[PDB]
């Protein structure tokens, strides 16, 4: 039981030609063109706009007055579009039809359509199983405008018409759908509503998409989705980009992106690479899967288009038909795609919903750099200073927080993959290698040819019922952080609104990433390869928890505010640690220098510690084991470990005197550790 | 925590060859196929048992002291490792029947788990992908990976310590002598499972426990692991598979639109690897054959549930129905009453051929649900199928001894399907076969860019890979989001089964009842009784359907009432249904309101037959009046069902008045109360 804007909502009551689907205007085109052929010349402009809503028998009646045979030409002519180009759905029905079926509404369709055409087009469409009962003109004995069609509908569905909702594009279902004395709504399509129209409906709209906002206010928010739970099965229209697929990209946004709102699902997710192979391998495949270790559970994504990075035309297709876009690149390449997210954003500008922007980096003041390396690029290309400032301030730009650390397979454990999996298809293949069922002789051996290249085309791929492509290994951890502003987060289940999201990546990046970089230094100059392994060692467990309550003391100084909740988040990232096996001390450890900087997850908290004259003993071990990683297994050169040293030692905000005693004490335990 | 026989486990370690997989029976059959290839006789089955434990060195003596010096048995070695690689790579690794099932059980118990392998990383990692078992072991510790092999514990204690855990918490499961040593050294809990050589009494004494197979141990586990809840609509059927086969004799609206659930749900660690459906139907054969799965659309909830792992045969096909019978763990007979007499010949040539059957999965006894909406459904099939197999065989005690041999299950169904049309289906097969061309329009409209930590030979057989497997599966990618819908079916979940069957005892969807009498009642009373009464009352008011019936606010009042009445009545003869009681009444009520399909006639067939004293109407009458219940709503059903009689089948009404006469009588009712009930129902059927 829905409440519309305070009204007792039990059904709800569609029109099919011109309100679900744009096929008013093709019968526009088949009714001119099928006249020409059969009668010379077309028919007036006023009896086909005069002939909307109407039903063959009713349409027939008015001709007269100024047709079968023009018809039947006519539909078959709109059928052959439809077997070509599809039923041309209003773009929002699919999402209104499911928040309306989850509502538990008994839902119908009142079409002049007969049911031969009405039931083709609803089938094509593939919206028939939203609705429990169909009339059509056939059915209808007095049909529109006369309320019959309506009030049949209503009896059916076993409701009173003042308890459902009624949609409709023409003027005489307009008063069909009112004299039934239901909660008429009208959406315009190829009339300009009159003031008689306008007065009859009870609620207007442009779109149908306009309608579902105004729905989308009384229709329940979905909670955080759980591990194994499945995807929406009904796709909307709306495309998604994921610049970046990689570990977090594809491993973990591509889940939030396929759970979306938990009623429909985006029609494609666009996702970027260099990485052929991946590219190649996914798009050969059509899906693949999340592996989450913990339960030994494989997630396939689908709806997956990837495409080349260097590729200009399909980079520009993700940022102009894309809802949201989601940057997952580290901050070395943030500077090079700037000009290809600058680019698409253009090109969006030039082009006829505003887009929201998620930044996955984990860095302090991550969408300033991003911010100023796309403010710099667009300047550059558009030369336009009020062009840049509106585009930057049209679309959402989100900082967010991930929690879940998430694994990217080697190009030769894909290999080995696909070498394996590729002898099971060649095995398949070599395996491989209609009598009378109330049916017609025609029907029976048109039926035959269908099922015959049916079987060709898909036995070949029965084969993926059980074959997966294995492409990541991820922790289970579901909620994403995100900054408020972006009205489409809100409704996202896997997405979780916050404030000060600046306290929380600072936390993040101390408490969690930085611990988790020093252990990783500490497990590969020990010979682990795996964190979950590693972490098995009473060394690095006890390294990870004294480096852990050095942070925590700081962090308690620099955000008492904060400080209540260290305990729980410093013991969520040992809990994540612990048992990551597939999770390799390689990944973790890239990029030492960076990590070393003096406003990053290790300096940073060294230097707070020193001025507030807290214990660093294990945070300084930690810093010099980065060095000792970067020069011994990254082969970097000692001489400019130590210009890099010497440099960020200076940028720190300490005194002369402990910038000295840090370089003096922090080069010490270099020298021995290698000797 | 998973507690095995008093001990806290939290981990398990597992042996690769001999244990997990049925490699060391491979490796025994291409040694032979290479020395009948190299130095033209086989070697014996004999010298190979005897080498079973054996370093190759030994082995290769003792080839030399019975086959000659100069056998070449390095050369003869060689190519047997190279026939196993070429087999395993194509046909797949050979999996111990039971293993999925194990695995799955002590990873959804939380079990942090190992291979501990004398196999190198390389070999050993391909293996368990190709198995596809991989994904079930966080470490995996290998023999050139150690300093001291088996049978020294090391391999068995780095795989513990890498797992966070103590080897006293680890199951550690092996086949050779050797491993078991390394395994019981190391202060595991040791499993050990029997491969092709019986162990010695020394391994039998070192074991903490001893198995013929996997499927022993897994039969040992299911004690310590739970049986799972009802499953939900919309819950997920398991990802991994076991190498079970089950049957559908009849992939009718019942046996394809809601047996497929049960069956595809299994018991929630695994499901069986192939369902078999027989149908006369060529179109529904050949169409779920094509696309290799169908769906069963739910219309309440607008969800489309996909049933994998199907194969549809022909009913008429011996060979294939005799597959069925052989193969088939567990058989569900989804037949009309109508269909039982011809089947039998079929059910019994299907018996006697698995009987007559040298497989292993024949020796298993089968068990066999009879799906079926009649009291002594089994008892009449039982008696079909004894005639059919004396008419076969013409052996007394053969016949008989097939009879008592499988678990024979009578069942009550309470959810109605409708099955799909074959103009419903050619008009679906039409606009999907329109997506088809659609699609294959844009797949004509491959490039591996520089070396990528490849090298350029395994670069160009890359290419050859993803090109090969772009040209398959491109034309499938379709199949994503596009369902071959067959079957319409409401939400109804449970299926009551007899109890007996040590197979049903995991199935999640199935209630285990001692006795299927109590829910058997439930149902004539409940379900098949109001759904008559009703079906009376919409044929006299003019409503062709029950759907369209309730339509009318007096019809579904009626039945809201009329189910009220009955379940007030139930509770107090049974108890201990008073939650089946509730679900079942609101599972009714739900079908009912969308009943489109199935006409109001078919239901209302044998009115006099169905107002008898102990019957689904009268006896329900007769228990409220008993307990002073309410009785308005089941008095006006009974009228219905004499007035109906009267007018469509057109009964005298002299005949009428002279059955409800008998029934009243025979009624455990009090003198005054039989003239009662006899006063007021005449008075109805007159109006
Ligand atoms: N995975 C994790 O554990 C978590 C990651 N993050 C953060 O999210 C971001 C994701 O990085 P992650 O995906 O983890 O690592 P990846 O290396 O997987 O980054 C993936 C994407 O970055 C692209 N990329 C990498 N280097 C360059 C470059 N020099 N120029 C252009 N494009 C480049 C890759 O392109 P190609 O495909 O061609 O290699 C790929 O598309 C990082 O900032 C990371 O810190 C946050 C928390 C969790
Ligand atoms: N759906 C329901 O409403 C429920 C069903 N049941 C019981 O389940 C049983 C089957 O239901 P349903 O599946 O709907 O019946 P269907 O007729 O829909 O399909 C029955 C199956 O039996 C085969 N069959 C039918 N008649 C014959 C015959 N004369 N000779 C040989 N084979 C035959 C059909 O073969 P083909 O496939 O070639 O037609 C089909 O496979 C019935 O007894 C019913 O009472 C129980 C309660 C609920
Ligand atoms: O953020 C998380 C999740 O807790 C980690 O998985 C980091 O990705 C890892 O510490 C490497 O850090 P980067 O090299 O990606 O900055
Ligand atoms: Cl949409
Ligand atoms: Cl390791
Ligand atoms: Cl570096
Ligand atoms: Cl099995
Ligand atoms: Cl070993
Ligand atoms: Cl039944
Ligand atoms: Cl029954
Ligand atoms: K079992
Ligand atoms: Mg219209
Ligand atoms: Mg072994």
């Amino acid at each position: 039981v829905l409440i519309f804007h305070g009204k007792p909502v039990h059904g709800a009551i569609f029109d099919m030609d011109g309100t679900m689907f744009d096929t008013e205007r093709l019968r526009f085109q088949t009714l001119q063109q099928a006249s020409q052929e059969l009668i010379g010349q077309e028919f007036s402009h006023e009896y086909l706009m005069q002939c909307l809503g109407l039903s063959a028998t009713t349409a027939e009646k008015l001709a007269q007055r100024l047709y079968k045979e023009i018809r039947k030409r006519a539909d078959e002519m709109e059928l052959e579009h439809i077997r070509k180009h599809g039923v041309p759905i209003k773009k929002g029905l699919v999402q209104v039809l499911e928040r309306l079926r989850k509502s538990g509404l008994r839902m119908a369709v009142a079409t002049s359509s007969r049911r031969a055409i009405a039931e083709e087009y609803l089938i094509n469409a593939n919206v028939y199983k939203f609705f429990d009962v169909i009339t059509c003109g056939d059915e209808v004995e007095q049909g529109k405008p006369h309320p019959e069609i309506f009030l049949k509908a209503a009896s059916q569905l076993h409701l009173d018409a003042n308890q459902c909702l009624m949609f409709e594009d023409s003027e005489n279902g307009l008063t069909s759908a009112h004299t039934s004395k239901g909660l008429t709504i009208l959406l315009k399509d190829i009339k300009e509503p009159n003031d008689e129209m306008l007065e009859k409906a009870h609620f207007y709209y442009d779109q149908m998409y306009d309608f579902l906002t105004d729905l989308d206010q009384f229709i329940p928010v979905m909670d955080m989705p759980e591990m194994q739970e499945p995807f929406p099965q009904s796709l909307n229209q709306l495309t998604v980009g994921i610049h970046g697929f990689g570990a977090i990209g594809g491993g973990y946004i591509a889940q939030i992106l396929s759970h979306w709102d938990g009623y429909t699902k985006p029609k494609r997710i666009i996702a970027s690479t260099r990485n052929s192979l991946f590219r190649e391998a996914v798009n050969a495949f059509g899906t693949y899967s999340i592996r989450y270790g913990q339960f030994s559970y494989d997630e396939r994504i689908e709806n997956m288009s990837i495409v080349d990075s260097d590729n200009e035309q399909q980079m520009l297709e993700m940022y102009t038909h894309s809802s949201l876009i989601a940057l997952c690149l580290p901050e070395q390449a943030i500077e090079s795609e700037s000009k290809i997210i600058a680019k698409g954003l253009y090109a969006r500008f030039n082009s006829q919903e505003p887009l929201t922007f998620l930044i996955i980096l984990n860095k302090v003041g991550a969408k300033y750099l991003v911010m100023k390396h796309l403010k710099e690029a667009l300047l550059e290309l558009t030369n336009d200073e009020d062009v840049t400032e509106h585009i930057l301030k049209e679309h959402y730009f989100c900082d967010t927080v991930v929690n879940r650390m998430v694994s990217k397979l080697s190009n030769q454990n894909l290999y080995r993959q696909l070498r394996i999996k590729h002898n099971f298809l060649e095995q398949h293949l070599e395996d491989v290698e209609e009598d009378c069922n109330k049916l017609t002789p025609d029907q029976l051996n048109q039926a035959s040819i269908y099922v015959d290249n049916m079987r060709r085309n898909f036995q070949p791929g029965h084969i993926l019922q059980s074959m997966d492509l294995i492409l990541f290994h991820s922790e289970t951890d579901m909620p994403i952080y995100v900054e408020k502003g972006s009205p489409l987060l809100e409704k996202l289940r896997q997405v979780v609104l916050v404030d000060q999201i600046t306290d929380i990546q600072l936390i993040k990046n101390r408490l969690w990433n930085g611990v988790h970089a020093m252990l990783a230094w500490y497990a590969s100059l020990m010979g682990y390869e795996s964190i979950g392994v590693a972490m098995g060692d009473h060394l690095v467990k006890a390294f990870a928890e004294n480096l852990i309550a050095e942070v925590k003391q700081g962090l308690a100084i620099v955000l008492p505010n904060y400080a209540k909740d260290l305990d729980r988040m410093s013991q969520s990232f040992l809990d994540s640690c612990e048992y990551a096996f597939k999770d390799p001390c390689q990944r973790v450890a890239r990029d030492p220098l960076r990590k070393l900087n003096h406003n990053e997850r290790v300096m940073a908290s060294i230097a707070v510690n020193i001025r507030h004259d807290l214990p660093y003993k294990n945070l300084l071990k930690g810093a010099a084991l980065g060095y000792a990683y970067a020069i011994q297994f990254l082969e970097i050169e000692e001489t400019k470990a130590v210009e890099h040293l010497q440099q960020q030692i200076q940028n720190l905000d300490l005194s002369t005197a402990q910038r000295r005693q840090l370089e003096a004490e922090l080069v010490q335990l270099i020298q021995y550790l290698f000797s």
